[PDB]
């Protein structure tokens, strides 16, 4: 009461090899379903099938939405480390919440007041042992504001489980966070916990100088020979002959690799333009999808994958790259014009295009009198000898993801780019001390629904110490970097507009620095 | 089926003397794998046979073919030989994702 909790600490900081970072900003939380459960599932859905099936409930309380990168570095020096590290990943974290304030609310005659209650008190705590559905990595909206001087509210928490369709199997579990611990704390009452990471590979930030097809010397070739002749060119009677040749400096396509491009799956190639798209609804029809206990859902966000070839700007994989609507997008139908979608033309090295085919394979056996047939391939499976580089980073996107604790997982880096972990950073969840209105003078049996409408307010610390690998390359040429247009404009990048509210001009990945392959 | 082989899947090594294109079957010294039968299957073979839909009392019960697949728990192999008339060794990526970087 007398007393503050903590200093605004929010910076960020190059000691080389690592850096540390921060950010401070302040919150709001409000009640909930007025302190109480609820069961959502497609009784609440309104029209969806085995399709958009869920099963779940609404608690009272709230959880912390800061898995993104634009809500915890700033736009220069997410600058300063994307051209200036090869690959990086997260070390140490921390967490610190404080100088609350509780303020309850009267309501006489429309004319309301606002008070404070710091009588009142608050109750969190953290899900070490995973015991909760893992919400985060889900990438849900509202969080850290990417922005400082903003604040925001906590959104509330609400998970599901198993279900079929409208109803829900026995092995639906159901959970209630009231039955663990949770650090009351009261105003002038401070709270910190502390976390720490694990081993992870640094996420390759850095675009290749090589292509698997284009990384052999050209001056030389292949003492190795392959197949160049069916037939015999040797007038009107090509018979069945066999010529061979090796890797011609010239037929470097035909010549002979060592590595195969990464894993595959087709997708419907649109386009960033009206007219070059088909006049037909296959948004949900057309679209790249799987299949799951009838329950059939999307492949995506994505895949493993590119987004286009050289200069295919216009088109792009329809489901498979993230979609980040400027700031002020409504929910839905939006136009092209407001989104930011990711142009994805920097693992065209690696990774194929899942817009596009991928191979092409022997369809039956030729002979001298059925003819050789030649099937194409547009889905694929993974193989030893295939290599390639998961999504990128997007700031304007996710930071992180959950991996799920389970026997078979292979390669757990996300679909949504980021980091997995099999225990990864908990989830903190919080909610207002139940303040129970005006009791009745005589005894009841039931139970209490009147409350005071109260909230409080705080400050969110969070340290994120960071690991790098700066270039060491001697790429003789300059090599490319990412910087705001060095022109004129209205009104500058990342810049507050005359009102405050400021967004994004374009979205950021880290694949900058030439990187031999 | 010593007869045939990939057209493309195996090694050939042209034997002392041998220019830089068509040349015969007479020069070079084709490889051949009648020794991994055991695990591996055959490139120029199909692979396996799925379900093609939901066989049924009414709709009869289709039967797809496969050539091309994917790699899944369960299933074990062995890469190509050596052959000393050829590499040795070679150069993993430096990338993240790789699987079974043998050559
Ligand atoms: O054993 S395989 O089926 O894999 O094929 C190689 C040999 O089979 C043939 C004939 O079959 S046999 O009874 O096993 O000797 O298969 C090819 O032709 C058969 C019927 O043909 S034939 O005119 O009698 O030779 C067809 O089907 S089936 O046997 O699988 O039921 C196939 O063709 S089709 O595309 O359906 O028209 C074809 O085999 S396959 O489907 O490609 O596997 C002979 O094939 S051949 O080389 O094309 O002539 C092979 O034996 S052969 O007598 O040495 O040719
Ligand atoms: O739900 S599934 O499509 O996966 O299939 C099982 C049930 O679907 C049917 C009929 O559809 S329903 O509207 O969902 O009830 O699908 C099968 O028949 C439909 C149309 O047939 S029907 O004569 O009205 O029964 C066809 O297509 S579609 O519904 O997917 O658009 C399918 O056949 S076809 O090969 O295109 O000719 C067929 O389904 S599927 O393609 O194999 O998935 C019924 O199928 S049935 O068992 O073969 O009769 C199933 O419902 S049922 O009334 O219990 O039979
Ligand atoms: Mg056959
Ligand atoms: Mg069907």
């Amino acid at each position: 009461v007398g007393n503050s909790s903590g200093n605004w600490h929010c910076d960020s900081t190059w000691m080389g090899d690592r850096v540390i970072t921060t950010s401070t900003r302040t919150w709001a939380l409000p009640t909930y379903n007025n302190h109480l459960y609820k069961q959502i599932s497609n009784s609440t859905s309104g029209g969806s099938s085995n399709d958009n099936a869920y099963f779940g409930y609404s608690t009272p309380w709230g959880y912390f939405d800061f898995n993104r990168f634009h809500c915890h570095f700033s736009p220069r020096d997410w600058q300063r480390l994307i051209n200036n590290n090869w690959g990086f990943r997260p070390k140490r974290l921390s967490f610190k919440l404080f100088n609350i304030q509780v303020k309850e609310v009267t309501q006489n005659e429309g004319t309301k007041t606002i008070a404070n209650n710091l009588t009142s008190t608050i109750q969190v705590f953290t899900d070490s042992e995973y015991q909760l559905p893992y919400v985060l990595g889900s990438a849900h909206q509202g969080c850290l504001p990417p922005f400082p001087a903003d604040v925001f509210m906590i959104p509330q928490y609400g998970y599901l489980t198993l279900n079929n369709g409208s109803q829900a199997v026995g092995r639906s579990s159901f959970y209630c966070l009231e039955y663990f611990p949770s650090q009351m704390l009261r105003t002038g009452n401070n709270f910190q916990f502390t976390y720490t990471f694990e081993d992870v590979p640094f996420h390759s930030s850095y675009a290749h100088s090589q292509s698997l097809d284009r990384l052999m010397n050209p001056l030389i070739d292949q003492y190795l020979y392959y197949l160049s002749r069916t037939q015999t060119t040797g007038g009107t009677t090509n018979t069945q002959t066999l010529g061979f040749s090796q890797g011609g400096p010239n037929t470097m396509a035909n010549q002979a690799k060592n590595w195969l491009p990464g894993p595959c799956y087709r997708q419907q190639r649109v386009s960033k333009t009206s007219a070059d798209n088909n006049n037909s609804e296959y948004s949900w029809t057309g679209a790249t999808k799987y299949h799951l206990n009838g329950r059939d859902s999307l492949v995506n966000p994505g895949p493993a994958m590119a987004s286009h070839k050289d200069d295919e700007e216009k088109f792009f994989p329809q489901s498979g790259v993230l979609i980040f609507g400027k700031q002020g997008s409504e929910k839905t139908n939006v136009d092209i014009e407001k989104v930011m979608i990711t142009d994805e033309e920097e693992i065209r090295t690696t990774n194929p295009v899942a817009t596009e085919q991928y191979g092409s394979v022997s369809t039956n056996l030729q002979r001298g009198n059925r003819q050789a047939a030649t099937a194409d391939v547009n889905t694929q499976g993974v193989l030893p000898g295939m290599v390639w580089q998961d999504r990128d980073v997007y700031l304007q996107g996710p930071i992180w993801a959950k991996i799920p604790h389970t026997d078979g997982h292979f390669h757990p880096s996300p679909l949504m780019g980021g980091f997995g972990l099999k225990h990864p950073p908990p989830q903190i969840l919080i909610k207002n001390t139940p303040v129970p209105a005006d009791p009745p003078t005589t005894f009841n049996q039931s139970k209490l629904n009147s409350f005071i409408t109260q909230y409080s307010t705080g400050q969110v610390s969070v340290e994120i110490e960071w690991e790098l690998q700066k270039e060491n390359s001697k790429r003789w040429n300059p090599e490319i970097q990412y910087t705001s247009n060095y022109y004129k404009s209205t009104s500058v990048d990342f810049a507050v507009n005359t009102e405050g509210v400021y967004s994004e001009p374009r979205p950021i990945g880290t694949r900058y620095l030439t990187r031999n392959l």
